């Protein structure tokens, strides 16, 4: 039982969640037999850029708390000049980990996952935010509910978008719509859209040709099949919003 204390509160280590090196999470049991993921990042060699990175993003996970409860919650956090201590909401799983699992899905498990990412990005664009590289290991189950950890601030090319490949001043809201699509579409046909494709110089080159025409097989779902199609559109302009898309069939009628 390795122990520690974050704002005078003693937590046991339970075990350690993942790798990582500089940064470590650590599933924990604190004195009243509740479970807390605390993440625990080291600064001893650590830049400027990096520092203020890393406190940005904790800036705005602290406002965005109060904003939507499909942002994970952050209890508590100590903060100095060696080190981070975050005490956060523990999920289940990452949705990464379980999509490699699961076979299928349920639809209605689908659709409530899908609001649950809206609802979530939706938030971060209201305060300014794109994420701009968005994928499935960005957002954790916790008690059914998908909730997002990271908002891409802080320091598998197959849900990048058309417009950050173009740029490697170009990336808007848009994007982190695309790359949404492309999570919704393995929920929806067990692949990313070029998943296929092999190299990775041919991905990128398939993600921004015109001409290579995304395959939407037919399905029983045919409004689910049209927020697949607009989420996809390669072209920022013609693609769908996000208040749009919380407006569109699949998301408000059963
Ligand atoms: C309850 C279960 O929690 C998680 C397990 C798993 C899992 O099965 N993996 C990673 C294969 C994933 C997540 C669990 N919960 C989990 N994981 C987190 O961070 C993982 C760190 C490692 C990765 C790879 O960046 C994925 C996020 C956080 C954070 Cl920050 C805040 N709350 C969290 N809850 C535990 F491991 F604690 F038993």
């Amino acid at each position: 039982n390795e122990c520690i204390s974050v704002k005078g509160r003693i937590y046991s280590i339970l075990k350690q969640i993942g790798s990582g090196g500089s940064s470590k999470v650590f599933q924990v049991l604190n004195e009243k037999k509740q479970i807390y993921a605390i993440k625990y990042v080291n600064l001893e060699e650590a830049d400027n850029q990096t520092l203020d990175s890393y406190r940005n993003e904790i800036a705005y996970l602290n406002k965005l708390q109060q904003h939507s409860d499909k942002i994970i919650r952050l209890y508590d956090y100590e903060i100095t000049d060696q080190y981070i201590y975050m005490v956060m909401e523990c999920g289940n799983i990452d949705l990464n980990s379980w999509l490699k699992k699961k076979k299928s899905i349920d639809p209605w498990e689908r659709k409530s996952y899908w609001k649950n990412m809206l609802e979530a990005v939706h938030t971060i664009h209201q305060h300014g935010i794109v994420h701009s590289d968005l994928k499935p290991a960005n957002f954790l189950i916790v008690d059914g509910m998908l909730k997002l950890i990271d908002f891409g601030i802080a320091n598998t090319v197959n849900y990048m978008p058309p417009e950050a490949i173009k740029d490697m001043s170009k990336i808007s809201p848009k994007s982190d719509v695309w790359s949404l699509g492309c999570i919704l579409y393995y929920m929806t046909y067990g692949k990313t859209p070029f998943q296929q494709i092999i190299n990775q110089i041919s991905k990128l080159h398939a993600i921004i040709d015109p001409n290579h025409e995304i395959e939407f097989p037919d399905i029983p779902e045919k409004d689910l099949q049209d927020v697949l199609k607009c989420c996809l559109k390669r072209d920022p302009k013609q693609r769908i919003s996000i208040p749009e898309l919380l407006a569109h069939p699949y998301v408000q009628i059963q």
